[PDB]
């Protein structure tokens, strides 16, 4: 708890006295889209002076307001510039014009983890274990800031050139969009509009590990309603190739009973770290990035993007009238 005790202090220092790294939008050349979302997209950009590459998130200000995500966006930004953790995406710069918010992020050239997963079918248990370790640490870190990841979106788990995970989200403090739309990853307590705490993240961890090891999520159906029924049921078919160690962990993680769910017990996350499945895991070496990654992305070019999918390229139009000024004044 040495690396996290201080990185909690560092968060508060940076929170309260933010840096003002200065670039201008005009310095970045838009190249191609790395991903799309509800209220924007992430462009790969090249710095016109250095030739260095970044991932620029472009949010339409109006669409953020029309979907009531202002507070979340402002918060997400402030959290992100304040955190320094090895498996969280750094914010480099941020700007705004009339139409858009712009957030220049550190580029993770290895693409989304789940495109490597579809490509190879399923991860081996060491391979899955390697990634899960980073997530555990990331979740432990986020928890020490009273942040909760809540909804796992595995499209948001990126891979860097060293083959380590970069997580793109920072959770929430304290949307039927998410419930109805992305159902496979919801914890039971969220489906049944009960309370939820840090323990939903350990459910998410369970789903993630299962999907990595299996190649598909543990609760799947055609209509979302059936999925909900499965999640709350507390019943999961394990593939036959799952070790009994893995099966055991997943029963404890995918526990519907909050009070018995691993991570949420007396010893907290140490239940998880000291599980037989993680016996071979050097937690310090993972944090310090000294474990050799099982997959290292192939770097064909300087701004090579073949590790991300293709997307249609909208024109980034900018109004000559400032939109949503007061709303994003503090952004
Ligand atoms: N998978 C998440 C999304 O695709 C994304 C796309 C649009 C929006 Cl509004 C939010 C998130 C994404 C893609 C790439 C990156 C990225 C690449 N390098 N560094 C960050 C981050 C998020
Ligand atoms: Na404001």
């Amino acid at each position: 708890k040495e690396f996290l005790a201080k990185a909690k202090e560092d968060f508060l220092k940076k929170w309260e006295s933010p840096a003002q790294n200065t670039a201008h939008l005009d310095q970045f050349e838009r190249i191609r889209t790395l991903g799309t979302g509800s209220f924007g997209r992430v462009m790969l950009v090249k710095h016109k002076e250095t030739g260095n590459h970044y991932a620029m998130k472009i949010l339409d200000k109006q669409k953020v307001v029309k979907l009531k995500q202002i507070e979340h966006t402002l918060n997400e930004k402030r959290i992100q510039q304040a955190v320094n953790f090895p498996f969280l995406v750094k914010l480099e710069f941020s700007f705004k014009d009339n139409s858009n918010l712009y957030m220049v992020l550190e580029y993770a050239p290895g693409g989304e983890m789940f495109s490597h997963l579809r490509r190879i079918g399923r991860f081996s248990e060491p391979h899955a274990r390697f990634y899960a370790a980073q997530i555990v640490l990331t979740f432990e870190y986020l928890h020490s800031l009273d942040l909760i990841y809540r909804d796992l979106k595995p499209e948001n788990l990126l891979i860097d050139q060293q083959g380590y995970i970069k997580v793109a989200d920072f959770g929430f403090a304290k949307r039927t969009w998410t419930l109805c739309g992305t159902p496979e990853y919801l914890a039971p307590e969220i489906i049944l509009s009960k309370g939820y705490n840090k323990a939903v993240d350990w459910w998410a961890l369970g789903v993630l590990i299962y999907e990595m090891a299996a190649g598909y999520p543990p609760f799947f159906a055609d209509q979302p309603i059936q999925i909900y029924e499965k999640i709350v049921s507390g019943k999961v078919r394990f593939p036959s190739h799952f070790s009994s160690d893995l099966k055991d962990l997943l029963r404890n993680l995918l526990q519907v009973d909050l009070t018995k769910r691993f991570g949420n017990l007396k010893n907290g996350v140490n239940d998880i770290k000291n599980h037989k499945w993680f016996a071979t895991t050097d937690w310090i070496a993972i944090y310090q990035r000294k474990v050799e990654a099982p997959f290292i992305p192939k770097f064909k070019g300087p701004g090579d993007t073949s590790n991300f999918d293709d997307y249609e390229e909208e024109e980034i139009r900018v109004s000559i009238n400032e939109k949503c000024g007061k709303e994003f004044s503090e952004f």
